[PDB]
């Protein structure tokens, strides 16, 4: 697989440290659409609105099988390290248009 996953389920947001790399969700966006990240970097997606959402990687993207998160309420939290090289797309499962992408070099 091309990532690994610190907490299965989501946890409180106000846990994430400052300078963390945080992928913000709000008014039906991911505030880093495109992020760029290192090889080892541990990615946390914060949900700052009550409308719950995901993230969720399709079969392919990070390994054989989808990689379907949690959904996070409002001031909730979902982290995934990211472990090798590539371009991973990714969408908010309820909300297919809510899509981003990781770039890890
Ligand atoms: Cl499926
Ligand atoms: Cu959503
Ligand atoms: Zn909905």
């Amino acid at each position: 697989d091309k990532a690994t996953i610190p907490s299965e389920s989501p946890f409180a947001a106000a846990e994430v440290a400052d300078g963390a790399i945080v992928v913000d969700i709000a008014k039906m966006k991911y505030e880093t659409p495109e992020l760029h990240v290192k090889v080892g970097d541990t990615v946390t997606w914060i949900n700052r609105e009550a409308m719950p959402h995901n993230v969720h990687f399709v079969a392919g993207v990070l390994g054989e099988a989808a990689l379907k998160g949690p959904m996070m309420k409002k001031e909730q939290a979902y982290s995934l390290t990211f472990t090798e090289a590539g371009t991973y797309d990714y969408h908010c499962t309820p909300h297919p248009f809510l899509r981003g992408k990781v770039v890890v070099e």
